[PDB]
C-alpha cells in the first residue's frame, strides 16, 4: 500500500496531550482498555469486575530525555469509566522563558471527579 504515515512528535511535556484540556475534556464513561489504549498503556481485561488504574506507567515514546511518565489513577467498573486523578508530570506550568503570556501557573480548566467513591 501507498502511504508513508512518519508521525515524529516526543510528547516529553508536562502540559500538552497528558494534560493541557484534552484527556480532561474527552469525558468518556466507555471503556479501560480504550482510554489506556490512546494514552499509551496496557489495561486489565479481567470479565468478572476489572477495576481501577492506580499505578506508574511509563512508555518510551521519548528519544531527547527518558520515557513519558503516567502516574494516572483511573477508575472502572469493568468497561465503564468513573474517575480520573492525573498526577503524570506533578507540575503543569512552564515558569520558563517563551513566547506566550501565560500568567497562570496550571495548564488545565478541572480536575476529573464525579458523585462516586471507587
Amino acid at each position: 500500500m501507498a502511504g508513508s504515515g512518519i508521525i515524529y512528535k516526543q510528547p516529553i511535556y508536562q502540559g500538552n496531550l497528558i494534560k493541557q484540556n484534552a484527556v480532561e475534556q474527552l469525558q468518556v464513561g466507555q471503556s479501560k482498555q480504550q482510554v489506556s489504549a490512546l494514552l499509551g498503556t496496557p489495561s486489565i481485561p479481567d470479565p468478572f469486575h476489572a477495576q481501577r488504574w492506580d499505578y506508574t506507567s511509563t512508555q518510551r515514546v521519548d528519544r531527547l530525555a527518558r520515557t513519558e511518565i503516567k502516574n494516572f489513577t483511573v477508575f472502572f467498573e469493568n468497561e465503564q469509566v468513573v474517575r480520573w486523578e492525573g498526577d503524570y508530570f506533578p507540575s503543569q506550568d512552564e515558569q520558563l522563558a517563551k513566547a506566550a503570556p501565560k500568567q497562570f501557573g496550571r495548564n488545565l480548566a478541572r480536575d476529573k471527579k464525579k458523585q462516586r467513591g471507587r
